């Protein structure tokens, strides 16, 4: 049994690190915006949630630690997947005062060296 990529040739190194970032609920509910949804999956091959934009003077930006571009895997402990982008912003609503949210960090990893003095 043979197997093969058959995807585009490319390098895509990148280091993928998992935290929880834990807010708190405003007046409302958050500040700042996601992108999910089966059927507005913000990718072909990805249908989680995601971040498309963050608010400036809202909890996402006060605390800091969320990020735009982060893809909440999942919250309070709730796999988000198979979901519609209802099924999203509802969950976000039900979590409540601590709204714990688990997203990946992956950023691409600089693959190259460097014109610079003896590296030690």
């Amino acid at each position: 049994g043979s197997s093969g990529s058959s995807g585009m040739n490319g390098r895509v190194d990148y280091l993928v690190t998992e935290e929880e970032i834990n807010l708190t609920r405003g007046p409302s509910g958050l500040g700042f915006n996601i992108v999910g949804g089966t059927d507005q999956q913000y990718v072909s091959n990805d249908s989680g949630i995601y971040v498309s934009r963050i608010k400036e003077n809202g909890a996402a930006a006060l605390d800091g630690r969320l990020q735009e571009g982060d893809k909440i895997l999942s919250v309070n402990g709730q796999d988000l997947k198979n979901l519609l982008h209802q099924d999203a912003v509802d969950l976000f609503r039900n979590a409540g005062y601590a709204v714990s949210l688990r997203v990946q960090h992956r950023l691409q990893v600089q693959n190259g060296p460097i014109s610079g003095p003896s590296s030690g």
